[PDB]
């Protein structure tokens, strides 16, 4: 089934995701959906579930889903 | 302090780094080696001292250094 963003959100691969830090941001689109810990391996992440994106900078990004905003769905 | 592999050896860009996984493994040369906090933010990584690199699939790959094996420096 679906993976949620931290407002309960379905996530949609090239869907806009945005998580903050202290000093910027990583916002882009989403390029793939990882949930199990066989896909995690294969794809070089860890702890499914996790959103594959690509960040403004041109920075590959995986990141947990329930704390980041899908901006396609706000 | 440098940044070093299982076998204690320090670690350059450009060398070829290994780590196996159930099924396949991670294999490519460090493109970056993130020590410091404000680099893994930017870079969207967590917990330094990280290397980056590209595997044999083109999958961005970020990992602890002291987990995976130089293979260049055996």
């Amino acid at each position: 089934m679906s993976v949620q963003d931290k407002q309960g959100q379905n996530i949609n691969v090239g869907d806009t995701v945005y998580t903050p830090y202290r000093g910027g941001k990583h916002e882009g689109q989403v390029a793939d959906i990882v949930t199990t810990k066989e896909e995690a391996a294969e794809k070089g992440v860890k702890n499914p579930p996790k959103v594959l994106f690509t960040d403004q900078n041109n920075k590959d990004v995986a990141h947990n889903p329930g704390t980041l905003t899908d901006l396609d769905k706000q």
